[PDB]
């Protein structure tokens, strides 16, 4: 990975270290991003419903996992759930579960420095996996993704800068998530996300992530071309307020 400071040097190499598991997977890999794009001609608003118990910028809940996905189901284009466990209080089991209990897409969120993280998310049930720019190398970031599209799915690049932005085009991203919120330092700046999503070409799905609580922050980004949303702590924290957000 890159050399990095703080929590995140810290995950990474927490990730590094993470055991593999076994499972023989039983549901053939349905794709979020398509799903998202089907939403779009639908003119229906496409809601990734993000499930993590804890984050660095403070939430610290205790939710059912399954009740609240069989919730989601219903209203949701696809659930994030995060596996990292020491900074989110993700685990592999939570995200077995949930995947085994709902019939949308599931994108598994966790810092995937590894191919054994890309075959755990396969084996746990999930359809795609989010890459994350900003702790890998450009040559891991390429070969991370022909690994995941080798198992068929297409990964959720994720960017916070110009930089990232560059990296992300340059290997042929067509999923890109930009997140309002540097990880290293949580500093939100959705000025900055906004001319991101300005930046990349129309054919590539994009998802605007962190941040979002109200339903006219999604109708302007929308508007911007932004093709799905990433929702965590506001659906963690009152699960009924994706009705109000995709209405
Ligand atoms: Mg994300």
């Amino acid at each position: 990975p890159r050399y990095l400071k703080g929590w995140l040097e810290d995950v990474v190499q927490l990730s590094l270290r993470r055991p593999s598991v076994r499972a023989s997977r039983q549901r053939p890999i349905i794709s979020l991003n398509e799903r998202i794009l089907e939403f779009n001609k639908r003119n229906i608003t496409a809601i990734i419903a993000e499930y993590k118990r804890k984050s660095p910028s403070g939430l610290d809940v205790e939710r059912d996992p399954i009740e609240y996905a069989k919730f989601m189901e219903r209203y949701a284009v696809g659930l994030s759930i995060l596996t990292e466990e020491k900074y989110f209080n993700g685990s592999y089991e939570t995200l077995r579960k949930i995947a085994s209990s709902v019939s949308i897409p599931i994108l598994m969120a966790d810092f995937i420095v590894k191919e054994s993280q890309i075959d755990d998310a396969y084996n746990l049930g999930a359809d795609t996996v989010a890459l994350i720019v900003k702790i890998l190398t450009e040559r891991e970031l390429e070969s991370l993704l022909e690994y995941a599209r080798s198992y068929g799915m297409e990964p959720l690049i994720e960017i916070n800068d110009e930089n990232d932005l560059d990296i992300a085009l340059r290997i042929g991203a067509r999923f890109i998530g930009i997140t309002s919120r540097d990880e290293e330092t949580l500093e939100i700046n959705k000025e900055n996300q906004r001319k991101l999503i300005s930046m990349i070409p129309s054919n590539v799905v994009k998802v605007a992530e962190s941040g979002i609580s109200e339903r006219n922050e999604i109708e302007e980004l929308r508007k911007l071309g932004v093709n799905a949303f990433l929702i965590g702590s506001s659906l963690m924290r009152n699960p009924e307020k994706i009705k109000e957000l995709i209405e």
